């Protein structure tokens, strides 16, 4: 099945997904001198005040911070985006090395890691149905750098141990992931896909400019995470992030001069 080496990797997976070579993949890379200011785009609304979660799980190609999303707890909306979209989950992409790790890029540049603040258009209902749409999801992106430790981070980090391996799950209640935003809401804005199979064309994609800083032992504790399962042979969860696709007939916008 799929995941990120030699032979199961995102070179391969076309051929059970054929959509990864479609018209609106992700992730890309952010070339900041094309990317227009779009004075049209309005203040992102990130309202993360009753936001509840409830468990992390390792689900074998990174770990989920999941949320109760059976009422309107945790949302995002303003912005590029129509209407109210509620928060199912996060998640991280990252590297084996600080030089690599983030699905997006920016002039290139490649960030340690990137955070995934995934939500689902609530005109559709559930998440099922949202993925079926073409605004079915809003993504908050957000890159990690490595220097000063996040403090907000800690917590999902102490708790990487107990889910080592592929299907365990932990409880995880009480996690503000308010404590994960950088200042600024200033972002960049493109119509895009989920960035692992099966890579559905459904995402209005929102990668902030600013990057958090983690320290170096932060993102070490990700990458002590295993891809496999319990009793098989280590295989160290690193480097479970996507190249960058072609930008095709898309522009990206940016919210800010
Ligand atoms: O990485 N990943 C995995 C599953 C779903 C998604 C999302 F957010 F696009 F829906 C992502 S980015
Ligand atoms: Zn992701």
């Amino acid at each position: 099945h799929w995941g990120y080496g030699k032979h199961n990797g995102p070179e391969h997976w076309h051929k059970d997904f054929p959509i990864a070579k479609g018209e609106r993949q992700s992730p890309v890379d952010i070339d900041t001198h094309t990317a227009k200011y779009d004075p049209s785009l309005k203040p992102l609304s990130v309202s993360y005040d009753q936001a509840t979660s409830l468990r992390i799980l390792n689900n074998g190609h990174a770990f989920n911070v999941e949320f109760d999303d059976s009422q309107d707890k945790a949302v995002l909306k303003g912005g590029p985006l129509d209407g109210t979209y509620r928060l199912i989950q996060f998640h991280f992409h990252w590297g084996s090395l600080d030089g690599q790790g983030s699905e997006h890029t920016v002039d290139k540049k490649k960030y340690a890691a990137e955070l995934h603040l995934v939500h689902w258009n609530t005109k559709y209902g559930d998440f099922g149905k949202a993925v079926q749409q073409p605004d079915g999801l809003a993504v908050l992106g957000i890159f990690l750098k490595v220097g000063s430790a996040k403090p907000g981070l800690q917590k999902v980090v102490d708790v990487l141990d107990s889910i080592k391996t592929k299907g365990k799950s932990a409880d995880f209640t009480n996690f503000d992931p308010r404590g994960l935003l950088p200042e600024s809401l200033d972002y960049w804005t493109y119509p895009g896909s989920l960035t692992t199979p099966p890579l559905l064309e459904c995402v209005t994609w929102i990668v902030l400019k600013e990057p958090i800083s983690v320290s170096s032992e932060q993102v070490l504790k990700f990458r002590k995470l295993n891809f496999n399962g319990e009793g098989e042979p280590e295989e160290l969860m690193v480097d479970n992030w996507r190249p960058a696709q072609p930008l095709k007939n898309r522009q990206i916008k940016a919210s800010f001069k």
